[PDB]
């Protein structure tokens, strides 16, 4: 057979080819989320686009570096530091710091994430961008931890539509991760979702991430096609453009015959 045949029942994954000027990162938006609020990001509408519904706090662009990892402080002698979460302890400690005299249940103001001044504390944020298989074939993106809710899609359509990366957001709940916070409890460890690319195709990104109290993570990773991993710097595989809505091309519902 002279061509390929296709992905069976339409179930190729939709990629872009945006044809303007490439800038190597995603980027971050960030919105308002109240501190200990810990139902509001359980929803699906919400973790998808509803978020965007509550008031903007800012944006930063260009970001390749994208795991999340924020502690907060310990107001001890010998000054204020970040405590990791494993090292904090009784009513509250931190190894090696003694006992903090500060509240683990109020705000906190940093710039940990992406640079930006806002409360890690609570806050949703929502990074968008394309990524770029160097490879073609499965790969399988993964959360190693959720703190507090999360998702990451992947797909035109599913995650954005192609060529308009900065549009409100779209209302696919089709997550290739689900790491929503449960009504009831939580989720394991090392969450995941795996694509089939196709190189050199530009796949829409989101990940939407949300904390209402205290400490945050979300350790994100990538394993390829070669079996190797990409962890928290994605430089070299992701990349935003511009919107252009004109671009009629710019969709490629099934690139396995493109
Ligand atoms: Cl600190
Ligand atoms: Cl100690
Ligand atoms: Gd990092
Ligand atoms: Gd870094
Ligand atoms: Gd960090
Ligand atoms: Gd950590
Ligand atoms: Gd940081
Ligand atoms: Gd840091
Ligand atoms: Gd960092
Ligand atoms: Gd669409
Ligand atoms: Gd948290
Ligand atoms: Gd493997
Ligand atoms: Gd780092
Ligand atoms: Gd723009």
């Amino acid at each position: 057979g002279l061509v390929p045949r296709g992905s069976h029942m339409s179930g190729a994954t939709e990629a872009c080819l945006p044809a303007g000027q490439r800038k190597s990162g995603m980027n971050i938006n960030f919105y308002q989320y109240s501190l200990k609020d810990s139902s509001t990001y359980s929803n699906a509408a919400y973790m998808a686009y509803g978020y965007a519904s509550k008031t903007k706090l800012g944006s930063v662009g260009g970001q390749t570096d994208i795991s999340i990892d924020y502690n907060i402080p310990c107001v001890s002698s010998s000054g204020t530091f970040p405590c990791p979460q494993e090292d904090s302890y009784g009513n509250w400690g931190c190894k090696g710091m003694g006992a903090c005299s500060n509240s683990q249940g109020i705000a906190y103001w940093s710039t940990d994430l992406f640079g930006f001044y806002t409360t890690p504390t609570n806050v949703t944020l929502e990074m968008t961008g394309y990524f770029l298989p160097p490879q073609t074939g499965s790969y399988t993106f993964s959360f190693a931890t959720v703190d507090d809710s999360a998702i990451l899609s992947v797909g035109g359509s599913i995650a954005f539509e192609c060529c308009a990366q900065e549009q409100p957001p779209i209302t696919s709940t089709n997550f290739t991760i689900n790491g929503i916070k449960p009504w009831d409890g939580s989720l394991p460890d090392n969450i995941t979702g795996t694509v089939y690319m196709y190189a050199g195709y530009y796949y829409p990104l989101k990940v939407v991430y949300s904390n209402a109290v205290s400490w945050g993570t979300l350790p994100i990773s990538v394993e390829l096609p070669d079996g190797t991993t990409v962890s928290d710097n994605f430089e070299g595989y992701v990349y935003s453009f511009d919107d252009d809505l004109s671009q009629s091309n710019c969709t490629i519902p099934d690139p396995s015959i493109h």
